[PDB]
């Protein structure tokens, strides 16, 4: 997951 990427999270910004």
């Amino acid at each position: 997951p990427f999270l910004f």
